[PDB]
């Protein structure tokens, strides 16, 4: 059951935006490890003295990195003399930011119809303001809400090339990149009480809960109409005998924020051999693989789904595969792309539901929690 | 002349560490840039819950990258308690930098024959304290004097394994990258006013001014007894045609700090080969090369020491050439290491001076300016 509900037109995620120390050094990390290619800049080559931003992409997907110069280069400017390209950029913002959760998403962003509309009935509907509406160039509108923690809900709509002010990057500096990264499929939160961030996030978008199929968390997914904006929130569960992987995230962020970012891939097997390939020398590290008889009971789960050389391959590469009523998933994820036990990235593709896919096929993993410890039992083998 | 003033024992260069605000990414982009290996760790997983240190190697050269946990990971400790592996580490001192200056050189450390002597006597000379001397584990003394700017002289003594409590790396995570990088020939400082730091160093050092053979700048280099540890300084010089790069970079770093550091390759041919292979897929970038008519004026300058294929393979890679009167000196320099124009990377191999090869052998390029410039008159040809 989906009732329709959004308070605004919704299109699709639009961009995912880390604030860092020195942009250039995660930007070209992050290139490298995942296969996006630089395709955009705003910086001092581009007139900006406030912050310096680097746009890597992947298909659609769009990651912006951006830090900020010394406060001195523009001690003259003032807001409307601005020569930032994002006017939502504050340099103590950013220090305070990194300073207090380390290298982190700050801004979700989706593609409206009207971002000033999207504010106004947000704001209109409990959404905390963090950046009014502002139009750049007569041609783009932006604007921010907040979502958990000090994450923003950022919201773009266009007239009619990412933001007035970036410029296209030299194609001898943009070498293209490719390991099959197509979109993002989901953004996830944690916060310390799932109740009250679900209540304030529906409450100001109208995203209704997605509807899916005992240790460590609690969790619900936010959807828009079409169910392609996905919004995942985890809490922890306390108590239990190993620890809360929630509770160790917020504790080493200094509270709630963004957990992982769920990245589809058009062919997940050629994704994960480019970036295994390239873990040791400069790439993403992936957590531990599970033990083969997670892969030997995956003929009865999803063999009418997967080869059983589809099934090797998945057994090669760690891949998890889980599976609902309607699609099978298959999903991995990354150890922390920094240096704190807390942002991560998941490669996924989703198997089934076409009409297009719709959204959110397969599923989250629900079902790979009791898979995954029913397989501990190789113990015994 | 060198009158050998070195007020105490002086070995070689030992590491340099930057203060980064992640420092995984760092360390992962300069490993895969440079061609360094991953060799020891201090951090979480080795009980520390203060800083996250990770060092990179190779041949001789090692590299730290150290970043700042939540202090709230080790809000209980004092400095008796502390998890620290490097005592002199503080959060507010580390934020506070990068703050200030961005991605940068916190640490230029050479090993000496006792560190509590060298500390002792440079303070007695003058040096500005900044940590004084930790025994670490009954095994290896650190102590630490300002340098210039935010920048420390840092002295390691050894009784007889980086530091204790740094684990060497899981070789599952250690691939053997090697691009023929094997030590450190010398690191460079910006200040505003090049004698008044002269004085202050070789002060408390003892360190003598190296012997060399009109824009931007002028230097001067400090030298240890056998002239192996070499810390050229420049300063600006004020009211040329073409602002002075010295001045822009104080002006972006806000303030004196290391300019750029000097690699020693055994091989610069092939190190340049594999680093800009990987310039535009995470690696670095390199200055844009001398005109063709510089590699035409190389045969009468260098033609004794070069075949015409050397100098042709020196024109492929952008390679500078400068002669002094003991020897010949290759080199190259890098781009801009991160988001700020103020630190970069040379680097350089020597040709001559053998008997082992004397330190400086060739100079540092006090030629290469007016080789330059008259050169770029190619704009006729
Ligand atoms: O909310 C969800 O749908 C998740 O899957 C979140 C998650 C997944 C794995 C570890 C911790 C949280
Ligand atoms: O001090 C020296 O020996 C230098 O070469 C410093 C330097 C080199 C090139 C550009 C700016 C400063
Ligand atoms: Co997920
Ligand atoms: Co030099």
């Amino acid at each position: 059951k989906n009732p329709k509900s959004d308070k605004f037109k919704v299109k699709r995620f639009h961009h995912i935006e880390f604030w860092c120390g020195d942009a250039t050094n995660v930007a070209r990390r992050f290139s490298w490890g995942l296969g996006m290619r630089f395709s955009a800049k705003s910086d001092l080559s581009t007139g900006n003295m406030v912050h310096a931003s680097y746009l890597l992409t992947s298909g659609d997907l769009r990651f912006l990195f951006t830090a900020p110069y010394s406060p001195s280069l523009s001690a003259g400017e003032i807001k409307p003399t601005t020569t930032a390209s994002i006017p939502s950029f504050d340099h103590g913002s950013c220090r305070s930011f990194f300073s207090s959760h380390g290298l982190g998403v700050r801004a979700v962003a989706i593609e409206v119809e009207d971002a000033e509309s999207a504010f106004s009935i947000s704001v209109a509907n409990g959404a905390i303001p963090s950046s009014p509406p502002i139009v750049l160039n007569e041609a783009v509108t932006i604007a921010e809400v907040k979502l958990y923690g000090d994450v923003v809900l950022r919201y773009v709509s266009y007239k009619a090339e990412f933001l007035p002010g970036f410029e296209r990057v030299e194609d001898a500096s943009s070498f293209p990149l490719d390991y099959g990264i197509r979109r993002l499929d989901h953004a996830v939160g944690n916060v310390p009480e799932l109740g009250p961030a679900l209540t304030y996030v529906a409450g100001f978008t109208g995203f209704h809960q997605f509807a899916e199929f005992e240790s460590g968390l609690n969790s619900a997914v936010l959807a828009s109409n079409d169910e392609m904006v996905l919004l995942p929130i985890n809490e922890p569960v306390h108590g239990t005998k190993r620890k809360s992987q929630i509770q160790t995230y917020l504790e080493h962020n200094e509270g709630a924020g963004l957990q992982h970012l769920a990245l589809m891939s058009e062919d997940i097997f050629r994704t994960l051999r480019e970036m295994r390939k390239r873990s040791s020398i400069g790439g993403f590290d992936f957590m531990p693989s599970p033990p083969p008889t997670y892969y030997q009971n995956l003929k009865k789960r999803v063999g009418d789904v997967l080869s059983d050389d589809q099934i090797k391959e998945c057994e090669e590469l760690g891949i998890l595969v889980d599976r609902d009523d309607q699609g099978t998933l298959l999903q991995i994820f990354t150890k922390p792309l920094g240096d704190r036990p807390t942002i991560f990235i998941e490669i996924i593709q989703r198997v089934g539901c076409m009409m297009y896919q719709s959204g959110g096929c397969g599923g989250f993993g629900k079902g790979n929690f009791s898979e995954l410890f029913k397989s501990i039992e190789e113990y015994e083998k």
